[PDB]
Protein backbone atom coordinates (compact mmCIF):
# COMPACT_ATOMS: atom_id res chain seq x y z
CA UNK A 1 0.00 0.00 0.00
CA UNK A 2 2.61 2.52 1.26
CA UNK A 3 5.39 3.57 0.10
CA UNK A 4 7.51 6.52 1.30
CA UNK A 5 9.93 8.57 -0.70
CA UNK A 6 13.71 8.75 0.11
CA UNK A 7 16.31 11.79 0.12
CA UNK A 8 20.26 10.93 -0.01
CA UNK A 9 21.87 14.26 0.15
CA UNK A 10 18.75 16.84 -0.58
CA UNK A 11 18.36 14.27 -3.35
CA UNK A 12 14.40 13.25 -3.22
CA UNK A 13 13.73 10.17 -4.87
CA UNK A 14 10.12 9.23 -4.98
CA UNK A 15 7.92 7.02 -3.97
CA UNK A 16 6.61 6.54 -7.69
CA UNK A 17 7.30 7.59 -10.47
CA UNK A 18 6.16 7.06 -14.32
CA UNK A 19 8.58 6.60 -17.61
CA UNK A 20 8.22 8.52 -20.15
CA UNK A 21 10.13 6.43 -22.55
CA UNK A 22 8.06 3.23 -21.74
CA UNK A 23 5.06 4.44 -20.28
CA UNK A 24 5.21 2.09 -17.33
CA UNK A 25 5.20 3.14 -13.25
CA UNK A 26 8.01 2.05 -11.00
CA UNK A 27 8.04 2.10 -7.32
CA UNK A 28 11.02 2.67 -5.16
CA UNK A 29 12.26 -0.36 -3.71
CA UNK A 30 15.43 1.33 -2.13
CA UNK A 31 17.97 4.23 -2.12
CA UNK A 32 21.57 4.79 -0.88
CA UNK A 33 24.48 6.67 -1.28
CA UNK A 34 28.05 5.89 -2.01
CA UNK A 35 31.77 7.48 -2.66
CA UNK A 36 35.26 6.94 -1.79
CA UNK A 37 37.27 6.59 1.72
CA UNK A 38 40.21 9.06 0.78
CA UNK A 39 42.21 10.01 4.01
CA UNK A 40 40.37 10.04 7.05
CA UNK A 41 37.06 11.28 5.78
CA UNK A 42 34.45 9.16 3.82
CA UNK A 43 33.81 11.88 0.68
CA UNK A 44 29.77 11.14 -0.81
CA UNK A 45 29.93 11.27 -4.42
CA UNK A 46 26.47 10.21 -5.67
CA UNK A 47 23.12 9.18 -4.77
CA UNK A 48 21.62 5.64 -6.00
CA UNK A 49 18.25 4.60 -5.79
CA UNK A 50 16.40 1.20 -7.25
CA UNK A 51 12.78 1.65 -8.95
CA UNK A 52 10.50 -1.52 -9.77
CA UNK A 53 7.67 -1.71 -12.02
CA UNK A 54 4.63 -2.07 -10.25
CA UNK A 55 4.11 -5.49 -11.69
CA UNK A 56 7.07 -6.32 -9.66
CA UNK A 57 4.87 -7.11 -6.70
CA UNK A 58 2.40 -9.63 -7.96
CA UNK A 59 5.52 -11.21 -9.56
CA UNK A 60 7.22 -11.89 -6.20
CA UNK A 61 4.19 -12.18 -4.18
CA UNK A 62 3.94 -16.16 -5.07
CA UNK A 63 7.41 -16.92 -3.37
CA UNK A 64 7.81 -14.04 -0.95
CA UNK A 65 4.42 -13.56 0.50
CA UNK A 66 4.54 -13.65 4.37
CA UNK A 67 8.64 -13.61 4.50
CA UNK A 68 10.05 -10.74 7.18
CA UNK A 69 11.99 -8.29 6.46
CA UNK A 70 14.61 -10.22 8.46
CA UNK A 71 14.36 -13.67 6.58
CA UNK A 72 13.98 -11.82 2.96
CA UNK A 73 17.54 -9.60 3.54
CA UNK A 74 19.34 -13.29 4.07
CA UNK A 75 17.94 -14.50 0.87
CA UNK A 76 20.34 -14.38 -2.39
CA UNK A 77 17.40 -16.16 -4.09
CA UNK A 78 15.13 -13.11 -3.45
CA UNK A 79 17.57 -10.69 -4.44
CA UNK A 80 18.10 -13.17 -7.66
CA UNK A 81 14.24 -12.54 -8.31
CA UNK A 82 14.59 -9.14 -8.38
CA UNK A 83 17.71 -8.67 -10.32
CA UNK A 84 16.15 -11.21 -13.08
CA UNK A 85 12.53 -10.93 -12.47
CA UNK A 86 9.93 -10.54 -15.06
CA UNK A 87 9.97 -6.59 -15.30
CA UNK A 88 11.79 -3.49 -16.04
CA UNK A 89 14.07 -1.90 -13.27
CA UNK A 90 15.36 2.15 -13.44
CA UNK A 91 18.45 2.78 -11.45
CA UNK A 92 18.98 6.32 -11.08
CA UNK A 93 22.12 7.87 -9.97
CA UNK A 94 22.38 11.50 -9.10
CA UNK A 95 25.57 13.28 -8.36
CA UNK A 96 26.67 14.94 -5.18
CA UNK A 97 29.71 16.06 -6.74
CA UNK A 98 30.53 16.95 -10.32
CA UNK A 99 31.85 14.40 -12.10
CA UNK A 100 32.51 13.52 -15.59
CA UNK A 101 31.24 10.48 -17.58
CA UNK A 102 34.27 8.75 -17.76
CA UNK A 103 34.96 9.24 -13.98
CA UNK A 104 32.13 7.90 -13.21
CA UNK A 105 31.48 4.96 -15.16
CA UNK A 106 34.78 4.14 -14.35
CA UNK A 107 34.55 1.66 -11.07
CA UNK A 108 30.64 0.96 -12.62
CA UNK A 109 31.87 -0.68 -15.67
CA UNK A 110 35.00 -2.47 -13.64
CA UNK A 111 32.87 -3.98 -11.65
CA UNK A 112 30.24 -5.36 -14.61
CA UNK A 113 33.21 -6.65 -15.97
CA UNK A 114 34.58 -8.12 -13.67
CA UNK A 115 31.15 -9.76 -12.47
CA UNK A 116 30.39 -11.01 -16.10
CA UNK A 117 34.13 -12.56 -15.96
CA UNK A 118 32.96 -14.25 -12.64
CA UNK A 119 30.40 -15.94 -14.17
CA UNK A 120 31.78 -17.23 -17.48
CA UNK A 121 29.27 -14.63 -19.42
CA UNK A 122 32.03 -12.21 -20.58
CA UNK A 123 32.75 -12.97 -24.64
CA UNK A 124 33.01 -11.03 -27.63
CA UNK A 125 29.43 -9.63 -27.95
CA UNK A 126 29.43 -8.65 -24.17
CA UNK A 127 32.71 -6.63 -24.44
CA UNK A 128 31.19 -4.71 -27.61
CA UNK A 129 28.58 -4.04 -24.98
CA UNK A 130 31.07 -2.72 -22.36
CA UNK A 131 32.29 -0.69 -24.89
CA UNK A 132 29.45 0.82 -26.71
CA UNK A 133 28.24 1.21 -22.78
CA UNK A 134 31.21 3.64 -22.15
CA UNK A 135 31.19 5.49 -25.47
CA UNK A 136 27.90 7.01 -23.57
CA UNK A 137 29.31 8.11 -21.15
CA UNK A 138 31.81 10.17 -22.36
CA UNK A 139 30.62 13.53 -23.92
CA UNK A 140 29.34 13.45 -20.53
CA UNK A 141 29.74 15.73 -17.46
CA UNK A 142 27.19 15.18 -14.23
CA UNK A 143 27.31 19.01 -12.05
CA UNK A 144 25.55 17.90 -9.07
CA UNK A 145 21.92 17.21 -9.33
CA UNK A 146 22.55 15.57 -12.52
CA UNK A 147 20.89 12.17 -13.30
CA UNK A 148 22.12 8.84 -15.47
CA UNK A 149 19.28 6.29 -15.76
CA UNK A 150 20.05 2.65 -16.30
CA UNK A 151 16.63 1.61 -17.45
CA UNK A 152 16.85 -2.78 -17.38
CA UNK A 153 14.09 -4.23 -19.72
CA UNK A 154 13.19 -7.83 -18.96
CA UNK A 155 13.64 -8.44 -22.44
CA UNK A 156 17.74 -7.95 -21.99
CA UNK A 157 18.20 -4.78 -23.03
CA UNK A 158 19.80 -1.72 -21.34
CA UNK A 159 18.55 1.77 -21.68
CA UNK A 160 21.33 4.46 -20.73
CA UNK A 161 19.97 8.39 -20.46
CA UNK A 162 21.51 11.09 -18.90
CA UNK A 163 19.41 14.14 -17.11
CA UNK A 164 20.96 17.70 -15.81
CA UNK A 165 18.01 17.04 -13.00
CA UNK A 166 16.35 14.00 -11.43
CA UNK A 167 13.61 14.44 -14.24
CA UNK A 168 13.28 11.29 -16.52
CA UNK A 169 14.63 12.36 -20.10
CA UNK A 170 12.25 11.79 -22.77
CA UNK A 171 14.72 9.98 -24.98
CA UNK A 172 17.48 7.37 -24.15
CA UNK A 173 20.93 8.12 -25.05
CA UNK A 174 21.67 4.68 -25.99
CA UNK A 175 20.26 1.23 -26.11
CA UNK A 176 22.94 -1.56 -25.09
CA UNK A 177 21.26 -4.98 -26.51
CA UNK A 178 23.00 -7.77 -24.17
CA UNK A 179 21.25 -9.62 -22.10
CA UNK A 180 24.30 -10.24 -20.02
CA UNK A 181 24.84 -6.98 -19.88
CA UNK A 182 21.33 -5.70 -19.20
CA UNK A 183 21.69 -7.04 -15.74
CA UNK A 184 25.01 -6.54 -14.75
CA UNK A 185 24.51 -3.16 -13.24
CA UNK A 186 21.84 -3.96 -10.98
CA UNK A 187 23.71 -7.14 -9.88
CA UNK A 188 26.78 -5.09 -8.62
CA UNK A 189 24.19 -3.17 -6.64
CA UNK A 190 22.27 -5.77 -5.11
CA UNK A 191 23.85 -8.94 -6.19
CA UNK A 192 25.65 -11.76 -4.16
CA UNK A 193 28.78 -9.86 -3.70
CA UNK A 194 27.78 -6.23 -4.02
CA UNK A 195 29.54 -4.44 -1.62
CA UNK A 196 27.62 -2.05 0.06
CA UNK A 197 24.20 -3.89 1.87
CA UNK A 198 21.91 -0.56 2.26
CA UNK A 199 19.72 -1.47 -0.47
CA UNK A 200 19.35 -4.64 -0.09
CA UNK A 201 18.41 -3.40 3.52
CA UNK A 202 16.26 -1.01 1.87
CA UNK A 203 14.58 -3.65 -0.24
CA UNK A 204 14.22 -6.13 2.62
CA UNK A 205 12.57 -3.62 5.00
CA UNK A 206 9.82 -2.22 2.02
CA UNK A 207 8.98 -4.73 0.19
CA UNK A 208 7.10 -7.61 2.95
CA UNK A 209 4.50 -4.54 3.28
CA UNK A 210 3.52 -4.29 -0.11
CA UNK A 211 3.90 -8.09 -1.41
CA UNK A 212 1.15 -8.56 1.65
CA UNK A 213 -0.95 -6.38 -0.59
CA UNK A 214 -0.39 -9.34 -3.28
CA UNK A 215 0.04 -5.97 -6.34
CA UNK A 216 1.06 -2.58 -6.90
CA UNK A 217 -0.82 0.32 -8.38
CA UNK A 218 0.30 3.76 -8.84
CA UNK A 219 -2.45 5.46 -7.15
CA UNK A 220 -5.15 3.60 -5.49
Amino acid sequence: ASITAITVENLEYPAVVTSPVTGKSYFLGGAGERGLTIEGNFIKFTAIGVYLEDIAVASLAAKWKGKSSEELLETLDFYRDIISGPFEKLIRSSKIRELSGPEYSRKVMENCVAHLKSVGTYGDAEAEAMQKFAEAFKPVNFPPGASVFYRQSPDGILGLSFSPDTSIPEKEAALIENKAVSSAVLETMIGEHAVSPDLKRCLAARLPALLNEGAFKIGN
